[PDB]
């Protein structure tokens, strides 16, 4: 997160760490046994870390739990990133408490305009790299689909929304991929793509969870 600030800790306690030896990506505990997060994220092996603040110290309120499932949208497309999302089945579920918590999918799709909550513990800066112990947290609006079409033009398809700013300065960044967006207690948005990071009018781009209830529903139902 570029442009934000350390969250409170614990105080995005839908928000968990996806380890690989070390933090790569972000990811949005949506059922006690199950966390979505980004495709292009993937790797086969994923230890998700649930109730982290610090991700170098152990503060002891974090469950890191193994996946037992990794299930990519059927319908990614590497290139375009449209359907970039997944989902992790837990190898035991979730224990749900103040700490570790679950997050609602959307009822609907958000309003241009509507607050969000951005987190993760991917850069920070803007040039260079820092790579953040503490999670942080970035405020942003939801971009009309205009501001963010016009940003990347033929870009933008239907399973995408902008999250940000269009001065720069305010945006996810790599280690952020695959966590939340949530906009009035539900979770709109996974951090997917942009060009580089906090750059002038190239907002953060999002995959736009409000389509994709069915096919998350559907995908716990079978397993
Ligand atoms: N600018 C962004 N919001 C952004 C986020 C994530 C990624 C992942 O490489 C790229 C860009
Ligand atoms: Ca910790
Ligand atoms: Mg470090």
């Amino acid at each position: 997160i570029v442009g934000g600030y350390t969250c409170a800790a614990n105080s995005i306690p839908y928000q968990v760490s996806l380890n690989s030896g070390s933090h790569f990506c972000g990811g949005s505990l949506i059922n006690s046994q199950w966390v979505v997060s980004a495709a292009h994220c993937y790797k086969s092996r994923i230890q998700v870390r649930l109730g982290e603040h610090n991700i170098d110290v152990l503060e002891g309120n974090e469950q890191f739990i193994n996946a037992a499932k990794i299930i990519t949208h059927p319908n990614f497309n590497g290139n375009t990133l449209d359907n970039d999302i997944m989902l992790i089945k837990l190898s035991s579920p979730a224990t749900l408490n103040s700490r570790v918590a679950t997050v609602s999918l959307p009822r609907s799709c958000a309003a241009a305009g509507t607050e969000c909550l951005i987190s993760g513990w991917g850069n920070t800066k803007s040039s260079g790299s820092s790579y953040p112990s503490l999670l942080q947290c970035l405020k942003a609006p939801v971009l009309s689909d205009s501001s963010c079409k016009s940003s990347y033009p033929g870009q933008i398809t239907g399973n995408m929304i902008c999250v940000g700013f269009l001065e720069g300065g305010k945006d996810s960044c790599q280690g952020d991929s695959g966590g939340p967006v949530v906009c009035n207690g539900q979770l709109q948005g996974i951090v997917s793509w942009g060009y580089g990071c906090a750059q002038k009018n190239k907002p953060g781009v999002y995959t736009k969870v409000c389509n994709y209830v069915n096919w998350i529903q559907q995908t716990i139902a079978a397993n």
